[PDB]
């Protein structure tokens, strides 16, 4: 029925929640990892000249946190209501929120006024962030959003290795109930299945 | 039946599309300005100390961007299928990162470091985003998205003026069709309405 291609590097980083997605709804896709060098010949494909892509049916679309939220819908990991699906994308935003915070401080500065950043980065932004879905989490008994498995938990287990990478330690050590969420994703059999299989990179 | 209300600052700014989405769909809601002076008050009430904030029936939200994605369902402003809300998301995510982009020049720190992004802002961010929402709109027959009205149109309406307010000139002086799109939605009767009506602010 639909032919499915994903674009990015040959990395995890902010296409691995799509790749996670794809994984849980047993859904055929050519996973499509672009050489740095093959790069500047395919950018001009690519909608803005950004990846990660989706080309479904011929058609590619960007953004990675609208993909995952339509990837999540072709698999029922959303919610029955408009307020529901508000309550997933709100906790979404806030973990991209975190995710962006800490990738302007890492990827960020050139020069070592990352020094000060990063300071305030370790000090305030992390533990207030991570503090804050911890909560969550236990309010919602073992998931970010409506009590129960969403795509939010699907996305953040897709995100986390990434994270963690950019700060250089294991963020969520401090935090069980967000580990919990994490470990519960990845021990679903084809997200596990996936985890064994797909190609072992630093990012 | 619903009780809708709206927390921010007395200005339009990031809530004036959620504004123009509750007028679009003649919803009524309390739009409560909260004051410069009773802010360092108010904010420890507020969900992730920030606004804008909505309430529905008592409970609170933030993230404005997905609240409007809420407000535009709630009034019927999207689309016919996941896929097609989608094609909504993506220029909003859009539209979205290049305001992002404005107000990390816009309320840079130092000046020496304000004034070089301000540069690249001008030369080449501006219409790198522009441009490609121009051709989008010309692609869609006056629309951001689906050839037809969908709240990317009053979200991008309810948006500029604040994008403006930050340049400090009209950004979209090169950009006749997207001029365009903002006066067919301000041309709508219900906010036509709202815009006569609404406090005069500078921002
Ligand atoms: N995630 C942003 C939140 C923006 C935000 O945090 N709002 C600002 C002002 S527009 C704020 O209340 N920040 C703290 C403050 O000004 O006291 C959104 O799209 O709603």
């Amino acid at each position: 029925k639909h032919s499915y291609t994903l674009f990015y590097f040959n990395v995890k980083a902010l296409a691995e929640p799509l790749r996670y997605l794809f994984a849980y709804g047993n859904q055929e896709y050519e996973d499509v990892r672009v050489t740095r060098d093959e790069w500047p010949a395919l950018k001009p494909t690519m909608p803005m000249g950004q990846m990660p892509v989706l080309e479904v049916d011929g058609k590619r679309v960007h953004q990675s946190i609208s993909m995952a939220r339509f990837l999540a819908k072709t698999v029922g990991l959303c919610g029955a209501t408009p307020w529901e699906d508000l309550q997933i994308d709100i906790v979404v935003d806030t973990i991209n929120d975190f995710r962006l915070k800490i990738a302007v401080v890492s990827y960020e500065p050139e020069d070592e006024i990352k020094e000060k950043k990063l300071v305030t980065l370790n000090a305030e932004v992390i533990p207030f962030y991570l503090e804050k879905l911890e909560q969550t989490v236990k309010d919602n008994d073992g998931h970010l959003a409506l009590g129960k498995l969403t795509w939010a938990d699907v996305y953040f287990a897709g995100i986390t290795d990434y994270m963690n990478y950019m700060v250089k330690r294991d963020l969520l050590e401090p935090y069980p109930a967000l580990r919990g969420v994490v470990d519960a994703v990845n021990a679903l059999e084809p997200i596990k299945a996936w985890i064994e299989k797909r190609p072992v990179t630093e990012v």
